[PDB]
């Protein structure tokens, strides 16, 4: 069955694995550095990740940073996306989050993407765009 | 002889997919550039390693090591890479050899690689008999070894 835990630094090389399986919100240049080992080692380590496994197969991924309060990564293979499963790890994000003290969340994804709407359905606000053109969500307490 | 016998030798499969990668973004230099990003999406990954010339090295339980071949477009070595606590104990080369007789077996009359010029891996190719011939579009140095 499908199970959330939390993710943990045993998990990094499914973390890659997930990432690399969307088809949209593609890594994009300014974002090589962070899944350096070292850094994306630190992002775990901050311990507001989670992973979802169904059965043996990793299916999902999602954590948020205090670096500034953002949300770092959000992820479902293709083939388990539209299950419930971004929603269930947004949430345990977002509550984790809160439950450190942010006072708003911080995003940013591909304009007009799917993950765009999404992210609106669950209570985000676009705010703008940034530097490299992507679009910044927001999210208050 | 050369090599402990903790480090085994497993041909590169769909399955290895999550450890291509987590060896790939733990090395500090060659690090991944932005024209390079395409090749990671796992279906371009998947397809890299379904040309069959890769292979994947273990040190104990922990995944080490990683070099491909590819036939197409050309002869070109895909990548090799090897996890700073493993590197110096035989791995990049045992792995660059098998690469490379494979592709000699199969056919292949020279083959190319690109790499940071002045990294160490540019040195490490050229003491492996590799020659650098000069940059690509990008500013890497462009390396050929003929059959
Ligand atoms: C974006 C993503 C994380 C969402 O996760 P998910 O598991 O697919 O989403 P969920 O199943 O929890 O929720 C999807 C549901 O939300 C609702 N929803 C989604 N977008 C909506 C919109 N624009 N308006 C209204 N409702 C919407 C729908 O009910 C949808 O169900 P449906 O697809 O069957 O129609 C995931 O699809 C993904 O990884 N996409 C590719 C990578 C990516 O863009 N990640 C974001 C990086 S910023
Ligand atoms: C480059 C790399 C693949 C080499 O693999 P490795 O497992 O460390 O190398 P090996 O142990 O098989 O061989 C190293 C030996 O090659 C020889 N060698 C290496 N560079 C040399 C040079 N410039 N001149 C002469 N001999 C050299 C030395 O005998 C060296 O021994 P040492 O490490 O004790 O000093 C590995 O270090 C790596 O992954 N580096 C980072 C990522 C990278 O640059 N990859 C290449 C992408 S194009």
């Amino acid at each position: 069955l499908i199970t959330f835990e939390k993710l943990t630094a045993q998990h990094l090389p499914y973390l890659y694995e997930i990432r690399f399986s969307v088809e949209e919100n593609l890594l994009h240049p300014h974002q090589i550095q962070y899944l350096q080992r070292r850094q994306a080692l630190e992002d775990i380590n901050q311990g507001g990740g989670w992973i979802c496994k169904h059965g043996d197969d990793y299916a999902g991924v999602g954590f948020g940073l205090f670096i500034e309060p953002l949300i770092g990564g959000l992820f479902v293979k293709p083939e388990y996306q539209s299950k419930g499963i971004g929603s269930a790890l947004l949430a345990r994000v977002t509550a984790w989050m809160f439950e450190r003290g942010a006072e708003a969340i911080h995003l940013t994804t591909d304009p007009g993407s799917k993950a765009e709407g999404f992210y609106q359905h669950h209570g985000w606000a676009v705010v703008g765009q940034d530097e490299f053109g992507q679009a910044e969500l927001v999210k208050r307490k």
